């Protein structure tokens, strides 16, 4: 899995152990290992949510499998319930694409997942 | 939807009042209210364009529906021209990837749009 | 086709003609012409791959057609390589997701592909 944030939070407010604590949720929510986690945050972002500058987040999740209906409503709660408490994101401004690859189309340490 | 341009594009270069344009009129092609429109520009980028780097933008708008070979001639008429009136982009330097995403497939307010 | 590569490497270690090497080896790789090839590099990210913070990249390739399963293998080696001897990253810290676009998905100058 790959998870990018895009905020307009400013940097100073991502608070330290971020990017492990996603790893972290994330894995144990996708059931993949830790290892093949990716995270990636991206703050002071010039950005607007209904035209509002209040605090937002565009993202994106893919992963080869673990999409789904019900998969993806447990990732939201997840995933709006740490920007919520950790980036004061209100859950109503977040935006989270899922995108599942196949594993043909995705590349790795020199060659793909197939 | 959600819209993302990168450019190269200095940051002081934006012109005050952009984001909000790009709301308006992305609300009123894609027939979505406002409220669900959010936009993000990423100006001050390492990019290139057919090797060199003039100004030019990578983009990408994500939409629930409202994807589709004539929709989507007129989003690019309509967004170049943005770019090229407000960014001095020139149209041939532009490319916009649009994704019709599945309402199961975005997450939002600790849900999907399923 | 697009492509970028999202890394925490700092600024200053991405070579001077990092983007023009891109240009050219994505051109041939894809066979398509340099003219319309575009890059994008983002150093000094804050992300992780498998919970650590040495250097890794996350990446992204959209090209209308020029996907598939061998083809992708070969841009992953290309790649791989390449972010390995100019950025120092290890290619089992990279991740190239590869998308085939369709050509009426694709805006550029005004209209679209198709």
């Amino acid at each position: 899995p790959m998870f990018i944030v895009n905020t307009n939070v400013p940097r100073a407010s991502v608070p330290d152990g971020f990017l492990s604590e996603l790893t972290q949720q994330l894995a144990q929510a996708t059931g993949k290992p830790p290892q093949y986690i990716a995270v990636h945050v991206v703050p002071d972002q010039l950005m607007a949510f209904g035209g509002s500058s209040e605090p937002c987040a565009l993202c994106h999740l893919h992963s080869i499998g673990k999409i789904g209906g019900a998969q993806n409503r447990s990732y939201s709660k997840l995933l709006c319930g740490l920007l919520a408490e950790r980036l004061r994101i209100s859950p109503d401004r977040v935006y989270i694409n899922y995108h599942d690859m196949n594993a043909a189309n995705v590349g790795w340490n020199n060659s793909t997942f197939a």
